[PDB]
This record gives structure tokens, C-alpha cells and sequence, in this order.
């Protein structure tokens, strides 16, 4: 990690080390392919977003969750 120019990274350089739950969050993205470190971030309802592994339970758990697909379409929102 060479990153030394201001602090405005891309790529996914922390992950949140917490096990936040699915409800306590509001949307999530997965960073730019081109990115040599990729990961996934969560964005959570207070304008904070973190990157994430991919590997958690509890993200996979959540992305069932936000996914527009979640399973037999229960609701909307």
C-alpha cells in the first residue's frame, strides 16, 4: 500500500471490523474491478460507507437483504 497523496483512496484499503447487522444499513456497492485490492461497501443511513469482505457471514446474510431479488419479492421498502 503506496498510497501517499492526500487521503481520498478508490480501491478498498480497511475493512469495517465489526459485525454490524443488515438493518443497520441502507444500500451497498462493490468497488471498481480495476482496482488491484477490490472489496464491497456498505453504505449505512447516516451518509457512512466502509468497505467489506466478501467472505463475512453477516455479508452475505445482508446483501440477501438489499438485493433487489431477495427471494419470492416480499415488499418493496
Amino acid at each position: 500500500m503506496d498510497r501517499f497523496h492526500a487521503t481520498s483512496a478508490d480501491c478498498c484499503i480497511s475493512y469495517t471490523p465489526r459485525s454490524i447487522p443488515c438493518s443497520l444499513l441502507e444500500s451497498y456497492f462493490e468497488t471498481n474491478s480495476e482496482c488491484s485490492k477490490p472489496g464491497v461497501i456498505f453504505l449505512t443511513k447516516k451518509g457512512r460507507r466502509f468497505c467489506a469482505n466478501p467472505s463475512d457471514k453477516q455479508v452475505q446474510v445482508c446483501m440477501r437483504m438489499l438485493k433487489l431479488d431477495t427471494r419470492i419479492k416480499t415488499r418493496k421498502n
